[PDB]
């Protein structure tokens, strides 16, 4: 199947966010198990790495006029040596992270923006790959 790559990240953020205690309005509402898995990726992914992820917090100091160019910075690292399943859940859980850190850090308005790098990204670089590679159903029955 195809999906909706925009609809995949703002639900995925706006559930990230409501468990935090932020209610996203901006960004307020097969596919329901693409969702549900790559939520429980990106969770699993936080457990494995979760002492490098309570360090990432200092490491960013984001700011609205810098948070693009460190946003960036990342998802280009991520993607440099090309695109694979664990590399994308990475990306994903990156940009929950930030969305998080917005928030946090009394930059909400941030979320907007975030929540646009990374569709625009998944849109434009990542799309072709996905679509490749069996598209998301492929993601759900090697995560799943
Ligand atoms: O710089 C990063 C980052 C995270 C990964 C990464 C991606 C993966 C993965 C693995 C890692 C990884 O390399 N780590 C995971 C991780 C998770 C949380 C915070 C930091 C890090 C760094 C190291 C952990 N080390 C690796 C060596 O062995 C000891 C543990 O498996 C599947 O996809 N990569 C990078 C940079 C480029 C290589 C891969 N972040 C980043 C971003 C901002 C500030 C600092 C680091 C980043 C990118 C995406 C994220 O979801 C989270 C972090």
């Amino acid at each position: 199947g195809s999906y909706d790559n925009r609809e995949i990240v703002m639900k995925y953020i706006h559930y990230k966010l409501s468990q935090r205690g932020y209610e996203w309005d901006a960004g307020a509402d097969e596919s329901e198990v693409v969702h549900k898995t790559l939520r429980e990726a990106g969770d699993d992914f936080s457990r494995r790495y979760r002492r490098d992820f309570a360090e990432m917090s200092s490491q960013l100091h984001l700011t609205p006029f810098t948070a693009r160019g460190r946003f960036a910075t990342v998802v280009e690292e991520l993607f440099r040596d090309g695109v694979n399943w664990g590399r994308i859940v990475a990306f994903f859980e990156f940009g929950g992270v930030m969305c998080v850190e917005s928030v946090n850090r009394e930059m909400s308005p941030l979320v907007d923006n975030i929540a646009l790098w990374m569709t625009e990204y998944l849109n434009r670089h990542l799309h072709t790959w996905i679509q490749d590679n069996g598209g998301w159903d492929a993601f759900v029955e090697l995560y799943g």
